[PDB]
């Protein structure tokens, strides 16, 4: 009931009943917020109501305090002070930016802007208020009751009337009933259980609302410059594989945090598990928002670091296929690699988080939350592709507000950048440079002389708003017959529709952008589908066309994307 103001931390006994958190706000920042807001309820040991029988006035605008009681200008006893007075609103212990935070729907790029470019306590506010508001919507949509079973891998599904139905895509995860966690795609849907279970007609899934807990730390932790490297003991004996990275170490060793801005195939796995080897005797926890980017960071500590001083820390409740080659949920361990939602309470002397760009600013006080660390280390490509923003569909988001690590990467730039690519075909590599890298990311590899483009708008269908461009498939068919080289090729587009057309047409392994990202593959063949902000988005054209080792093959929508392409151009 009594706690600190989530502007200036000024000791206060008020709440706003108003705000879905209910944060403190002192005398001076709480009226600021009510005279300025539709939020009028007031929260202390008691509620600001008038305190008459039957009287219904909850506004603080509109009460008085006579005696230790609050009362409205209706039932106030002449000696009576309005709550309300003097720039301040009565309580114990006697803006424009948090009034926007606490009011908005979070469905404006601006709301996400202004979550980002405000003060350190605003970012934890509008973390919590957005996680709360984003939680809250997944009720609005309808329950899927199954009509029938038709296999193993598809059935049928009755939808809740009059709530909407979500994107039936792998990003929305539905819980069954406890049946364990259920996705789907697009009568046949095919249902993927990630606990195999007899599907029983009858039996419902729900998108589990999780309760979002509150934040204490800040995103960033204060910055520390240090003149020697602190807390670390380097090697002399640093093999030469790491050898480029030694400078960049000892930066880690002599700040705080640092940020490092890694294109695609620059060596972020490498400079992760190359930092153990330079400070071999350290503890470092190995972290990333998904499952597959901390294994991602096993599978390079398995070539490199003792196998018996790492632990893979996987959550009981079990939710997708993990890494099995270390020790599991050893929290004492030299080495831990464990997903941001699954940390323990601990402490390190670097902690490393990997795929900065897929955290939220939520995830950032989390990790500073539950591990306290000598070194900060961000690793990943603000160039790259964010976390879903479910409640934003009016406005891009740029770069800059992803999170605080992207905004530092964006505005005062990293720490420490890799420029140069080793894995993609020069043509890639200078297709990107010059869109998202200020031409400075250069490329190893010789141009591949496999990287075609061919500019086919072709006929744009959907599944609900899902696209799909079956003219676009059609052309990677008549290219395979031609170019058989390329039977082995991921096919890649910004849409899982236009992907689970294409897996019956051309029966090629499938890919969304989005899900492709710190994943490579010799040959991609990509078809943009159509000609949206989506399709269009520059950090995902950077994704889809530097998943390519050897050839990529781009069907495209947008003449601008199309004409940058450095690629061979194909005719029909
Ligand atoms: O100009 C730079 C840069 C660099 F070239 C070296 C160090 C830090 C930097 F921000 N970049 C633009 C986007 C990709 C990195
Ligand atoms: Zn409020
Ligand atoms: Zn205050
Ligand atoms: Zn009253």
């Amino acid at each position: 009931a009594v706690g600190a103001c989530v502007l200036c931390n000024s000791q206060t006994s008020l709440r706003c009943g108003a705000c879905i958190r209910r944060p403190f706000l002192c005398c001076k920042c709480c009226y600021d917020h009510v005279i300025s807001t539709s939020h009028k309820l007031v929260l202390s040991v008691n509620p600001y109501v008038c305190n008459a029988p039957g009287c219904d006035v909850t506004d603080v605008t509109q009460l008085y305090l006579g005696g230790m009681s609050y009362y409205c200008k209706s039932h106030k006893p002449p000696i009576s002070f309005p709550l309300c007075a003097n720039g301040q609103v009565f309580g114990l212990y006697k803006v424009t930016d948090f009034n926007a935070i606490a009011t908005c729907d979070w469905t404006n790029a601006g709301d996400y802007i202004l979550a980002n470019t405000c003060t350190e306590r605003l970012k934890l506010f509008a973390a919590e208020t957005l996680k709360a508001t984003e939680e809250t919507f997944k009720l609005s949509y309808g329950i899927a009751t199954v009509r029938e079973v038709l296999s193993d891998r598809e059935l049928h599904l009755s939808w809740e009337v009059g709530k909407p139905r979500p994107p039936l895509n792998r990003n929305y995860v539905f819980t069954g009933y406890q049946i364990g966690e259920y996705t789907f795609e697009k009568d046949a849907v095919v249902y993927r259980g990630t606990t195999t279970y007899k599907l029983n007609v009858g039996d419902y899934f729900v998108l589990t609302s999780h309760t979002v807990m509150p934040l204490s730390a800040p995103t960033l932790v204060p910055q520390e410059h240090y003149v020697r490297i602190t807390g670390l003991y380097p090697t002399l004996n640093i093999s030469d594989e790491f050898s480029s990275n030694v400078a960049n170490y000892q930066k880690v060793g002599m700040q705080k945090y640092s940020t490092l801005q890694g294109p695609p195939g620059t060596g972020k796995s490498h400079f992760a598990i190359g930092l153990a080897l330079y400070y071999p005797s350290a503890r470092i926890v190995y972290t990333a928002c998904s499952h597959a980017a901390v294994d991602a960071l096993c599978e390079k500590a398995l070539k490199y670091l003792p196998i018996d001083k790492c632990s893979r820390i996987i959550p009981a409740r079990a939710r997708v296929e993990c890494f099995d080659k270390f020790k599991v949920n050893s929290t004492l361990e030299q080495y831990v690699f464990c997903t941001v939602n699954a940390l323990p309470e601990t402490t390190a002397d670097i902690v490393v988080f990997d795929e900065i760009s897929m955290a939220t600013n939520y995830d950032l006080s989390v990790v500073n939350a539950r591990l306290r660390a000598k070194h900060y280390v961000y690793i990943g490509d603000p160039a790259q592709l964010p976390a879903p923003r479910t409640l934003l569909t009016k406005g891009t988001l740029e770069p800059e507000y992803f999170n605080s690590v992207c905004r530092l990467m964006k505005t005062i730039g990293p720490d420490m950048f890799l420029g140069t690519c080793r894995r993609c075909p020069a043509e890639i590599v200078d297709t990107v440079s010059a869109l998202v890298y200020d031409n400075k990311l250069k490329a190893h590899k010789d141009k591949s002389a496999q990287c075609f483009k061919m500019f086919y708008k072709g006929v744009i269908t959907h599944d609900v708003s899902s696209a799909i461009n079956r003219p676009q498939i059609g052309v990677v068919r008549e290219f395979l017959t031609r170019n058989p080289a390329w039977r082995k090729a991921v096919f890649i587009s910004p849409y899982n529709s236009q992907n689970a057309v294409a897996s019956k047409i051309l029966g090629l392994p499938t890919q969304t952008v989005d899900s492709s990202q710190g994943s490579e593959y010799d040959y991609v063949i990509f078809t943009q589908t159509t000609e949206t902000a989506h399709s269009c988005n520059v950090n995902r054209f950077n994704v889809a066309i530097t998943r390519a080792k050897v050839g990529i093959l781009c069907i495209m929508s947008d003449r601008d994307l199309y004409d940058k392409l450095q690629f061979t151009s194909l005719e029909i």
